[PDB]
């Protein structure tokens, strides 16, 4: 098993059109949530969310290449191209077989699907776009990235709702550790803010309806939370074998030392109150990393601002970490970004690596009145400079699908 | 790295509602393709496909449980429950943490998506079903299976178009080899025969339009092929660590010895004419298995009945296998079943294991006039009893995403 490091990163989020802009918002405690302007939601129960603002796909692709592609693919490609540029890696005939891709999505091309269904119902099947299928199916992020950059290694795509970006990064790391690849571009992307998306989640009563104050909507572990905030964007990491990164003089942000999974096997959307599945997942990830719970300094929580979800994670952290639960810092950056679904674990793995780089825990904004038992250091309200040698990122997603990543300062 | 064996299998296909019925059709050279009766396609350019005929979800779930679920989830669960029953494994508090799930889908709940879009456009967002999202998103096969059986191990879902079932099985095997699990239920499911699906693929000109003779439509490597046939169904395998299977006295069908991946990085739907990516994938899988190409007896091809696709695989087999390309037998069971997309690699991994069990290569039906260079033993027309110690199953899917599995008689 070879060591795996992070050498490039890329992002579109509700806080910015790249990583440094996003992270500057994060550390300032800025909200990226606002009334949605890209469509008319006056008929809907939730009318706000986390949108990517001012994205120009022409920075990344020709007009010819871009018109075929759903926004979730456009966003995954943007993050991907940023991460490859940031890495400095040169792709050649000598290494292309050894560079793969694993970009995922929770729901994929819902906008294109809705628009092609309109054509179908109103006009007939021959009005469907000839690019509908390739521009909309989930594995075409990985497909198009590999074609655009000539990447010939392992090529696949995860779809695990809120855990997508976490699993994608973890499994890509396993590719590298196993010797299937030397480099992987991994992460996720999502653009589910169409009528079907907001309508669908609203019908399931999953979303906050705090339409009067959108920036106060996402409030993880706060007694007045009322559901998650739907957000859009992408994240991508360049994962690299350690000897390969060193031989080319790559800048190394951090090491990816552990990856853990479990299933709650409990309920379609609420975890058990004791967070038993989440606990097993975190332990699995710590043990994969060869770390004791006392070695953990920062956790970037799943923390979506849901009743059952948020408290289960508090219970799970207490179970795993014992008295040390009170020494570590845990925060939910979803307090500012909302829930990017398939891209959540990607952008949050980035925020974890950057907490390492900058020695600072990002805040949980809006944490005005912590609920019963929510008495840990949840970094309420403002960023906390502190020693961080080891950072976790948790994703405890729809269906009870759990993943945890463990990153460490590189030495 | 621990050894991984196959101890149970399950399926819905166009040939049958379980594995033995399907396989009996396969060995008889029966076509499962017919005009579609479940919806009116008189407005469409392709009006036939491979449908699951006479499925009764009540054999598997209560009416309450089933009404929430898209057919692709119903089908994945059916195959899954069959495979667990076939395995004989008892799930307990002692082993549940060690049993996981990886069921995938290429497109997922397209029928539910279309129906909820109608409600949206005609009536408004509050008419969307409250079960739309959990009953339609791809990871809910794995989610619902884990909740129904209490499976607490690794829980995730692949989405890689035609390669989905292959990757799902391969990666699940890696879980077991790595020690993340002792048992995985793996495979895929698909029900893309709605208006959006047939319309979408027809707009992309991907489908045969041989409406006058549907059973003659799917004709891999035949000079008069004109596109793939869309088919529905599911497959699932119970994968198990070898010591665990032996300790309980499990019946072992075969061993899963290798798994390989690559990306063509060439084109959104056509592979390169020389099948260079497919060759690398097969070599990767053989090398993972510690096998020489001369040890291969049977290949269950990708062979979807497309111009570019089918010939690339012939070129790739010649490249990898040299003169031995003429000694092995290769067939495309899609000649009878059509292309089950995300379920293709699952049902075809099953057919590969059964070729091992029964010492017989299934036929490529309709192979009347083999195209230029298609001069291998493609098992044209009728089944061929022969020695088979090692069987490959290939999936060379949309975006250039390739996967190969290697199974061997167990000793
Ligand atoms: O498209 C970008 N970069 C890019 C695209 C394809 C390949 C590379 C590469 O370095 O190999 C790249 O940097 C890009 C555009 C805007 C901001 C950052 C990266
Ligand atoms: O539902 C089936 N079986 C089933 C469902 C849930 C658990 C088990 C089990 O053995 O643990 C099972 O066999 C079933 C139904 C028809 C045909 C084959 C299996
Ligand atoms: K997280
Ligand atoms: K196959
Ligand atoms: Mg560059
Ligand atoms: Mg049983």
């Amino acid at each position: 098993r070879r060591r795996v490091v992070i050498t490039g990163m890329g992002m579109l989020s509700p806080l910015g059109l790249d990583v440094p802009s996003s992270w500057e918002g994060i550390l300032a405690g800025r909200s990226g949530i606002a009334p949605i302007e890209h469509m008319d939601l006056s008929a809907y129960s939730t009318r706000f969310g986390g949108s990517v603002k001012g994205f120009n796909v022409e920075e990344y692709l020709s007009a010819k290449e871009a018109r075929k592609l759903d926004l979730f693919i456009q966003y995954g490609l943007a993050a991907s191209f940023q991460a490859v540029r940031d890495s400095g890696l040169e792709v050649t005939d000598a290494n292309r077989e050894r560079i793969g891709v694993s970009m995922g999505s929770g729901i994929g091309g819902l906008t294109n699907i809705e628009n092609n269904c309109r054509s179908l119902f109103e006009q007939g099947p021959r009005r469907i776009s000839p690019f509908f299928v390739p521009g909309s199916i989930i594995n075409m992020v990985s497909g198009f990235l590999s074609i655009h950059l000539g990447l010939q290694g392992p090529n696949y795509a995860l779809t695990t709702a809120c855990t997508t970006g976490t699993h994608s990064i973890g499994m890509a790391a396993r590719n590298i550790a196993y010797g299937e690849a030397d480099v992987m571009v991994a992460g996720g992307s999502e653009m589910a803010a169409c009528g079907l998306g907001l309508g669908g989640f609203g019908a399931a009563r999953a979303l906050s309806t705090r339409n009067d104050e959108p920036t106060r909507a996402s409030r993880p572990w706060d007694r007045d939370r009322d559901g998650f905030v739907l957000s859009d964007g992408s994240g991508a990491l360049v994962l690299e074998e350690l000897e390969h990164a060193r031989a080319r003089g790559a800048r190394i942000y951090a090491e990816l030392v552990g990856f853990g999974m479990s299933g709650d096997a409990f309920h379609m959307t609420a975890p058990p109150e004791d967070g038993a599945g989440a606990a097993r997942c975190m332990k699995n990830a710590l043990r994969d990393a060869g770390l004791d719970p006392r070695q953990v300094d920062y956790i970037n929580a799943h923390g979506t601002s849901t009743p059952a979800g948020d408290i289960a994670e508090i219970a799970a952290v207490k179970s795993v970490f014992g008295e040390h639960a009170h020494a570590l810092s845990m925060s939910s950056t979803k307090s500012m970004t909302g829930h990017l679904l398939g891209a959540a674990g990607a952008v949050e793995a980035i925020f974890s690596v950057l907490a390492l780089r900058d020695q600072v825990a990002p805040p949980t904004i809006n944490l005005d009145n912590p609920d019963e038992g929510c008495d840990l250091d949840l970094v309420a309200h403002e960023a906390k400079p502190r020693k961080i040698d080891v950072a976790l990122s948790n994703s405890f997603g729809f269906g009870g699908t759990n993943g945890t990543l463990v990153f460490r300062r590189f030495a």
